């Protein structure tokens, strides 16, 4: 008669935590949704025959609309977990689900995994300097997003860095490439010409966290734009002030142009 | 010829991943630092045990000044695990010591955890309102940090959370309660007069991220500050404005008082 939330790491079906994995293992039920972020080093199959149960996959409408009309029911009388690429309550709102839960008299429990919020890490930018973060989503028709140019252009006026969540239509198939984020934000510079995000604008790129060999690659837009970074999941990071520490990271094992090294005080 | 950096996670011997687990166990030497942090719901025999290899702990200065003549060497003709809590990385030091392995010519990865950075997530914050992160570090002799006091205030004034890691002398498992946190901000608050942190703010405290059972409250410093969180790592977060749905998190699941709904959204 409980829920378990339980997060299924970065990249492949390894990166679920012990804890996770020895409850999921004794779960009556198991469901999961994987709109919300990308695992490119495992299937569904893996990840079912590593837990040893039938994984039930939702929508994000059945999860959205029909959370307690799915899930709970079954959990009033059974043990059922719900599973989620990386850390289930980062970049998702499946925090409020919790709330349903205690509404329908289900006790929920949280177990964390590996997110690319603080994979990030791997960059060698500092992780106490990240500032407010945003996702970076596909214009729909003439609806053209642009909050997350003005997360970046407070954060950089704080000397702070920026994490940006790209985008995902995973219906759809579609994984927003570090490219078409760059892509994207240059022309929200047009439009707005805050002089927040150009050619010489040095940006940091992350693809596959959590596999042995991700992507990690710094540079200015102008070089990188056009660059390939590998197949998706990827995490665009534009930098604030440096600290000569993250500078050298970067140009050590990101390939950054030595020419940041040379900090400006 | 290689080196791992594996995360131990938040907690006990469990938050380690099966990726991390599975790799410490085939490499032929295993060492671990607990100076970044600590692991209190476990000990070193029982992280120990469950690796099946005995584990040699390293202290600050080991690594720090001597990882090259300690753990490198090995790391040549071997395979060699370096255990961490948290996630790898997320200590600001430990991005250096790759920089360290490329010139050895010891080839590194990095096998990401669970971090307290990525698991205050339970706390019902949306992660990308969390501005920029502080350490509450206690006043010693003639040097009183409030840095992180001027860390809230710039958070706050743009509408963002602020995650204030608190002090741990790891060498003494001793630390710091969100109850002093309280009342050093309290003091620096006298000193400052900012009105950033006074008996009439909203914080939220998360103790033991990582068990089953952790313990997450919200409410008002006049009435958290003398209150029991129980046993260690505590984290305190002042929070910026709320989204409604935080708000309810907070009341629903960190028994938040109502009042919040009104003054903190
Ligand atoms: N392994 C990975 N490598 C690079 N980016 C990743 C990633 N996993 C997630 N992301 C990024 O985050 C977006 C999903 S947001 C959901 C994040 C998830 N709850 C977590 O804890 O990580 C993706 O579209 C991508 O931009």
């Amino acid at each position: 008669m409980v829920l378990y939330f339980i997060g299924l790491g970065l990249y492949d079906e390894r990166d679920i935590t012990m804890k996770g994995l020895e409850i999921a293992k004794k779960c009556d039920y198991v469901f999961a949704e994987f709109y919300t972020s990308l695992m490119a080093g495992t299937t569904l199959g893996r990840i079912q025959k590593l837990i040893g149960k039938e994984i039930r996959v939702l929508s994000r409408e059945d999860v959205e609309l029909n959370f307690e009309n799915i899930v709970l029911p079954l959990a009033k009388e059974n043990d059922v977990a719900f599973l989620t690429p990386g850390d289930p309550l980062v970049a998702t709102t499946h925090a409020e689900l919790r709330i349903r839960a205690k509404r329908a008299g289900v006790e929920s429990y949280v177990i964390h995994a590996p997110s690319i919020y603080s994979a990030v890490g791997i960059t060698g930018l500092h992780i106490y300097k990240f500032g407010k973060s945003a996702t970076v989503a596909y214009p729909e028709g003439n609806w053209f997003p642009t909050s997350y140019y003005d997360v970046i252009k407070e954060n950089a006026e704080r000397g702070l860095h920026t994490l940006l969540f790209l985008d995902i239509k995973a219906e759809k198939r579609m994984y927003m490439t570090a490219n078409e984020a760059m892509e994207l934000l240059l022309k929200v510079e047009d439009m707005k010409k805050g002089g927040v995000f150009t050619d010489d604008t040095l940006v940091v790129v992350l693809a596959r966290a959590g596999s042995l060999n991700p992507t990690i690659r710094a540079g200015y837009v102008k070089d990188l734009i056009r660059e390939d970074f590998g197949d998706p999941p990827h995490i665009l990071i534009v930098p604030g002030k440096l600290h000569i520490v993250e500078a050298e990271y970067l140009v050590e094992i990101a390939g950054a142009p030595r020419e940041i090294l040379r900090v400006n005080v």
